[PDB]
């Protein structure tokens, strides 16, 4: 018995031993994990200051702009008025010395007919009473909605570098050397190369740049086109021949045709379509936002109010070339283009 | 020909005197001008700063809100990875101490069961291995927009205190003791009173307080009613019996009638009708500016994000009560009661 004992003891004393280190092992996972608790911590203080003081900014720029403009317009005033007091100063000193010299038979007689004249010429001369017209940019009770929807373009991201590639070109469309505008040719196009990048049928352009991952945003000036579409398309969709515009083959676009209907292209039998704003859109600004997986088009024609018109919720594969359907020029019809709006 | 002279040298005299008047009479406009011009820039360089600073204590409050649950949530995670730690450490001091006493024949063979017996508890007492779970609230790039629609709530005034009349209200209506609640009774009503002030036919009351200037809000709860309207009706407008639901006699509505259609009744044959929201108003704020001459009407189902239905933005007439129209009960089908939200 005491020597199974004996035996079995060291045993006993290496589970312990392995209790210790699992122990150990647990205690560093602990502090370890403290640690990281304290700078996931600093992190979301971080990037919650990242994105307050990203509207702080804006709201800091808007204030430093407007205090600028009163200081200027204020300049302005007091320069004017001053040149008019400094006028009415030396009429009013001209009046002076001709009471003074009046007021000094002979002499007087000759002296007379030159002051006489003189305040004659005085009081024609009198210059026309001023006018009290100050035009600072008046802040009623809606100036702070004002400031809201400004605010909108001010929070999304700078715009970002697009160009378009000419490799990936439809034959017939024509990429100008600055790469911010394309438009379609009357000329008859060369036939289809055999590349599989470059789009066969559809009439369309992707731009250069590969957006993998975050927010971006790209603003799209289509004037009064007819017929196009903005969007993005799948880097793994293909593009030759006619493509389906829905998300399931990997194109997300917002086509407008025939002038009025603006569709957003959702999988369906149909594009169902959207509610047209009051006044056409001349000028649209997509973002994307991988983090969420958004991809939403603001109609943007005035810079400060950015009317929401569609948003795709679905997760985005990465990465989506953003894509631009110029579709055909239609005998000159259609012959306006679909240009890039660079900062 | 001396006389003459001598006798019409006073009246240049005194003209020349008026002329100088006149001069420095417009000399004291213009310095009062040029102050009036410096007072009103430092004016609107004030209520710009108000607006603003309205904008950044929003902001500095939703960036002391957050951190404050930053802190809190660190706070709780250290105090418990701390018990945790302060387990494991006293296990590890057990797991030392049985280890040393393992390390020091009879006495050996009497402590060895004791020792042996203590080790096998305390690794049976292990605790389970600690969990990684922090719940402070994440922020992604869809974050900001999600503090832009939260800034419009907070940039209206503060909500309007608000009671019933009993006087003006219709016989049928029962109005609270605290004065934010009215509902239909199925009880038979008393006859309408001579009194003019109240409301005849038209089923409804309006608020006691009396908006005379500058910005106002004020929400109602209308819950899942069927059938109400929301608005603001003249001083000067007749009550007694049937009212048109139009500018032009003096009312304001937003009428909502058959549970779905949400109408706006401006000055038609018809009301025209608005597009109902993806789910149905529970609770409708108005929002009333004398200054630009406004009347807004946004849906406030999350306090985060309000979305408009409809503004009037015809001058109103000083001053406008607003004006809930309850309706009729409709044998218990439309009991549901409109009610005053207060801060």
């Amino acid at each position: 018995a005491h020597a199974r004992l004996k035996t079995q003891l060291p045993q006993q004393k290496l589970q312990l031993q392995e209790a210790c280190m699992r122990k150990e092992k647990s205690v560093a996972v602990l502090e370890h994990q403290l640690v990281e608790v304290e700078e996931t911590v600093r992190q979301f203080r971080g990037a919650v200051g990242e994105q307050l003081g990203k509207m702080r900014v804006f709201l800091a720029a808007l204030e430093g702009s407007l205090d600028r403009e009163a200081e200027r317009v204020r300049g302005e005033a007091g320069v004017a008025l001053r040149r008019e007091l400094g006028s009415l100063n030396s009429y009013l000193e001209q009046l002076r010395q001709m009471e003074k010299v009046l007021e000094e038979q002979t002499e007087f007689l000759m002296k007379y007919c030159l002051v006489t004249s003189r305040l004659q010429k005085i009081l024609a001369e009198s210059p026309p009473p001023a006018r009290l017209d100050i035009q600072l940019p008046i802040i009623s009770d809606d100036f702070k909605f004002q400031v809201w929807r400004k605010m909108f373009r001010a929070l999304m991201p700078a715009l970002e570098e697009l160009t378009f590639d000419p490799s990936s070109a439809h034959p017939s469309l024509v990429v100008s050397s600055s790469g911010r505008r394309v438009e379609c040719s009357e000329q008859k196009a060369p036939p289809a190369g055999e590349d599989p990048r470059q789009f066969d049928k559809a009439v369309a352009v992707v731009a250069h740049q590969q957006l993998s991952e975050g927010e971006h945003y790209w603003e799209v000036d289509v004037g009064d086109k007819p017929r196009w579409a903005l969007g993005v398309i799948a880097a793994e969709a293909p593009r030759r021949g006619r493509l389906h515009a829905v998300p399931s083959q990997g194109l997300w676009l917002l086509g407008l045709r025939e002038g009025k209907i603006l569709e957003a292209h959702v999988e369906a039998k149909e594009p169902r379509a959207l509610r047209s704003p009051e006044r056409r859109p001349t000028r649209i600004g997509l973002y994307l936002s991988f983090g969420d997986g958004v991809l939403s088009f603001y109609d943007a024609s005035d810079a400060d109010a950015l009317v929401p018109l569609f948003a795709f919720h679905e997760r985005l594969p990465r990465p989506v070339y953003p894509f631009f359907d110029v579709c055909w020029h239609d005998k000159g019809k259609n012959a306006q283009p679909l240009l890039l709006v660079g900062p």
